[PDB]
């Protein structure tokens, strides 16, 4: 569609914000709050509905990992509960294939999931599928050519440079070439024939580096670094450009939104979020009403 939606996030505590940015005019619009605050969630879109998946409510009243799937209809500006996942998944990644949502990895307390499940909107049902070969929280996920990729994250002990691919017709995961950089909480998306991994945390520092995996050549190549180091950034693609939203730079919860032009191999600032935050869910769909 036409707007970049950012849902939830973290600053001091987990947030309920839903706001939409319009690249055509620079404008932000505040929309209906999530029913439950959450950070470390993912967003995605199916049939012009926006979905918020997993996360955790870090609050003064306590900390609750989320198994929730919630449905936002832009035509009505209302959130509806959808069926919950088998398990809470904080710092989750999601991918959409053929109108179905895959929920990948994430944590529940000290449990670091390798498990994966798939939601079918027409049935309002989740079903488990084959688990990843590695436990991954803070995992990045993207879809290219109807294959699902899980990239980086943290396995409970080490931050990971590894990545793997799920072949739905085989219900099977296989390792791909590892990244050149260890990354937990990177932004992962697809542009053209490449899976991009932007930023994240290597166990030491927040990263500004960006690298991309060419599915044909099976190699990762660095492109230009972002203007800001960031972990727990939101990422999405809007009209052939990658947008990265917020995150944490080791000092500040960023309001910076940056945009990547792959033809010039340059990042630039495009706007600021209305407030700095990390761990947001991001997706693109039609403008409301
Ligand atoms: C994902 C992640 C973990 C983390 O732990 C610490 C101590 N800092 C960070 C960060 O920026 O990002």
């Amino acid at each position: 569609g036409r707007l970049i939606y950012t849902a939830g996030g973290y600053f001091r505590q987990s947030l309920s914000y839903l706001e939409a940015y319009n690249p055509s005019n620079g404008s932000w619009l505040r929309l209906a709050d999530l029913q439950v605050p959450r950070s470390g969630l993912a967003g995605c879109v199916v049939g012009g509905l926006l979905y918020a998946v997993g996360g955790r409510n870090n609050s003064p009243d306590g900390n609750t990992d989320s198994s929730a799937l919630d449905c936002y209809n832009p035509m009505t500006n209302q959130w509806s509960p959808c069926a919950s996942m088998s398990v809470p998944r904080n710092r989750i990644g999601v991918g959409v294939i053929d109108g179905h949502i895959y929920a990948v990895g994430g944590s529940h307390g000290c449990i670091h999931h390798s498990s994966v499940e798939r939601y079918e909107p027409e049935r309002d049902e989740w079903h488990l599928v084959a688990p990843m070969l590695t436990r991954r929280i803070g995992v990045g996920v993207a879809v290219l050519n109807r294959l699902l990729y899980a990239v980086g994250g943290f396995d409970g002990t080490n931050r990971l440079n590894s990545a793997e691919c799920y072949y739905p017709e085989r219900n099977e995961w296989r390792m791909i070439t590892p990244m050149n950089t260890i990354r937990s909480g990177a932004g992962v998306c697809v542009l053209h024939n490449c899976i991009y991994a932007a930023g994240g945390y290597d166990g030491q520092d927040q990263l500004n580096s960006v690298e991309r995996y060419d599915v044909e050549t099976e190699t990762w190549t660095f492109v230009a670094p972002m203007r800001h180091h960031r972990s727990a950034l939101g990422i999405t693609v809007h009209q052939g450009k990658i947008y990265v939203l917020g995150g944490y730079d080791g000092h500040t919860f960023l309001d910076s939104v940056e945009c990547y032009d792959p033809d010039s191999d340059t990042w630039s600032e495009v706007t600021r979020m209305t407030s700095g935050r990390s761990g947001v869910g991001v997706a693109v769909t039609m403008e409301p009403c």
